């Protein structure tokens, strides 16, 4: 009520974001005695997350999420975290964005270059790839019209292994799949069950070719107006309600693909050393367009161990 602040997000009502996001609202209310309520606006209301980005920056939306790649926007090396199969799981991601210099760097330059502070990280899920006909091989990918986010990085997973990729916003993916203007589209298997694409969508193919994680941020201009004890309830509560995401994305790897199976789905799992082999000369490419920056970025976290 004396802060009325407002959440965007480009996950709709059904999402385990959305229902991270809800207890974070619910734990700051709670324990800032009704002082701060947040609203929540899915399903890209205010715009997909360049714009809630841009509009975080500018003071006029409070909270959002990003993923740490799409710093790639801003910074070129921060597309490093989105190169296909260079980051193996969740532990690697972690340390990547906190433990190297790269990724300390990267927080320090969204605080001072952009106006935004991260309060939090979770993980969203492993990228996989659903398709109107069957993917046993890479053979499958070949002129395959893949939808992919406007992003480069997805673009370029896309194009490496085939496909003939066709961006478009979220919001617009279903009707897409439904009506077969595109073949397929790729994301987490939390996004197919959220999303419905299972209900226009007979096979899934278990590529696990990007990683997304999940930064909680929040506009410099909300959050240099909060006293320093309601910085900290916030604070607190985004790493809370970070645990609670993670786990709702963790648990739902072991179980979904047996959800997708009874509703009809078919799943494959198609030899991974060729999908990977394909992306050997972007890797390349991506040294090439960002230089010292990013070979460095790349050699840091190529150096983490994914074992706990
Ligand atoms: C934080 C956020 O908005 N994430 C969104 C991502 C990123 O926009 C994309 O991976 C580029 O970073 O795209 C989706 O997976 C998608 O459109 O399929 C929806 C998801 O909600
Ligand atoms: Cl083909
Ligand atoms: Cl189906
Ligand atoms: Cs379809
Ligand atoms: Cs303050």
């Amino acid at each position: 009520a004396d802060y009325d602040l407002k959440f965007g997000m480009n996950a709709g009502t059904s999402s385990n974001e959305y229902k991270a996001a809800e207890m974070f609202a619910k734990e700051v209310k709670e324990k800032s005695q009704g002082k701060i309520e947040i609203s929540l606006y899915p399903s890209s209301q205010l715009g997909d997350d360049r714009a809630m980005l841009k509009q975080l920056k500018d003071g006029s939306l409070d909270f959002t999420f990003a993923e740490s790649a799409r710093f790639q926007l801003f910074y070129p090396e921060a597309a490093v975290f989105a190169l296909p199969y260079v980051i193996s799981n969740y532990n690697v991601a972690q340390k990547a964005l906190f433990d190297t210099e790269f990724g300390k760097d990267l927080i320090k330059k969204m605080d001072k270059d952009l106006g935004v502070t991260l309060l939090s990280q979770a993980y969203n899920g492993t990228r996989q790839t659903t398709s109107n006909r069957a993917i046993n091989s890479i053979a499958d990918m070949k002129g395959l019209k893949l939808r992919v986010p406007n992003a480069a990085t997805n673009l370029a997973y896309a194009k490496y292994v085939g496909a003939s990729p066709t961006p478009m916003a979220f919001s617009e993916v279903y009707l897409a799949l439904q009506t077969n203007a595109v073949d397929g589209q790729e994301n987490p298997l939390a996004a197919v069950q959220a999303q419905k694409f299972y209900e226009v969508q007979k096979f899934l193919a278990m590529t696990n070719h990007i990683l997304n994680d999940q930064l909680y941020l929040v506009s410099n201009e909300t959050y240099k107006e909060l006293p320093e004890d309601l910085q900290k309830v916030v604070k607190d509560a985004a790493e809370n309600a970070a645990k609670y995401h993670t786990k709702l994305f963790v648990d739902g790897e072991k179980d979904l693909v047996t959800f997708f199976e009874k509703q009809g789905v078919k799943i494959t799992h198609p030899d991974l050393v060729p999908f990977k082999e394909s992306m050997k000369p972007y890797y390349a490419e991506f040294v090439k367009q960002t230089g010292q920056k990013g070979e460095s970025a790349l050699k840091q976290i190529e150096a983490i161990n994914p074992h706990h």
